[PDB]
């Protein structure tokens, strides 16, 4: 059975790995497998001095903190955006673009980025006057929360697995997982688009094609929205895969929405199990956000993402078709 696994885990550099089969081959184990594999892929351990077994306890330690009981946001999504973050910094037209220290910052926020997600949304919390939305003062509440929660836990008994970083090292690494992470909350997603789309119009390469990052504010803007276009890449997978996520989202969406009924609150859009259309709201998804983002991403770097655009596009005529 680890045969299996070790062979599912030869893809980790493919888009559409089989991120539910190796959750199931390593006994709910997606992400520290496959952050495992990455880190050694990439040799990181070695780069960074890290003691295998110190990143194999805190790896374990984070995925214990996705809630193994919420639907979507849970630790096999943790694992698919670390992996899809992972082939996304391969692409050709970022080669030698990043640092190690910048490479790690990216994998390593992907990890952390949903980690104690409840399942339900930023204005839920919001609206039943929670802890969390009381702690953060209604600003980006569950991203801040994904931060310290991920943070803290290198704190636990042999999981610091910056020890061996430099003082600076810690602290670039720091600031650049903060601005990754607090990146992914949607409120950010509509001016994170439009700079995306200004480096793209005004886009600079060196002599050897790959492009060129002048300054901390345009290299940690490809970085958030690298992990950004990874946060929302199911619908750019292979359709078996795409589905199971729609299917996820919209069981931990409907299970928010029945709370809402309950408390005689205005149910969030999408969430109304009794008027809900899945593939509307796919298809919407896509066309507001998902293909509009991958677009510009795809602009970024061309042609290196052609084949995950048309599998998107495809993915969208396919839910489209179904709509009835
Ligand atoms: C049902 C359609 N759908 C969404 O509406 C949303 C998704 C999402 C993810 C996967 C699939 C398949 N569908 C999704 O992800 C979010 C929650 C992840 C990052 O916060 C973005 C949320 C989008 C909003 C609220 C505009
Ligand atoms: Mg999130
Ligand atoms: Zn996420």
């Amino acid at each position: 059975q680890e045969d299996v696994l070790a062979k599912e885990l030869e893809d980790v550099n493919k888009w559409g790995l089989h991120v539910f089969r190796i959750a199931e081959l390593s006994g709910n184990r997606p992400l520290t497998v496959i952050m495992h594999t990455i880190f050694q892929e990439r040799d990181l351990l070695k780069t960074f001095k890290i003691p295998v077994d110190t990143l194999i306890t805190y790896l374990m330690t984070l995925e214990d903190h996705y809630h193994a009981d919420v639907a979507y946001h849970n630790n096999i999504h943790a694992a698919d955006v670390v992996q899809s973050t992972h082939v996304l910094l391969s692409t050709p037209a970022l080669e030698a673009v990043f640092t190690d220290l910048e490479i790690l910052a990216a994998i390593f926020a992907s990890a952390i980025h949903d980690v104690d997600h409840p399942g339900v949304s930023n204005q839920f919390l919001i609206n039943t006057n929670s802890e969390l939305a009381l702690m953060y003062n209604d600003s980006s509440v569950l991203e801040n929360h994904h931060l310290a929660v991920g943070f803290k836990l290198l704190q636990e008994e042999n999981c610091d697995i910056f020890q061996n970083l430099t003082k600076k090292q810690r602290q670039s690494l720091r600031k650049m997982v903060i601005d990754i992470v607090l990146a992914t909350d949607m409120s950010k997603h509509m001016n994170l688009l439009a700079d995306l789309k200004t480096m793209v119009e005004t886009k600079k390469v060196t002599s050897s094609g790959v492009l060129l990052l002048d300054n901390y504010s345009d290299r940690i803007q490809v970085l958030q929205n690298m992990v950004h276009c990874a946060d929302l890449s199911n619908p750019t997978k292979p359709l078996q895969l795409y589905r199971q996520w729609t299917d996820r989202i919209m069981e931990e969406f409907f299970r928010q929405g029945d709370r809402e009924r309950e408390r005689g609150m205005e149910i969030s859009p999408m969430c109304d199990k009794h008027n809900a259309s899945v593939e509307k709201s796919q298809v919407g998804f896509i066309d507001y956000i998902v293909h509009p983002l991958w677009e510009t991403w795809a602009d970024l770097v061309h042609p290196d993402a052609q084949d995950i655009l048309d599998t998107l596009e495809d993915n969208r005529e396919w839910y489209q078709s179904t709509i009835p």
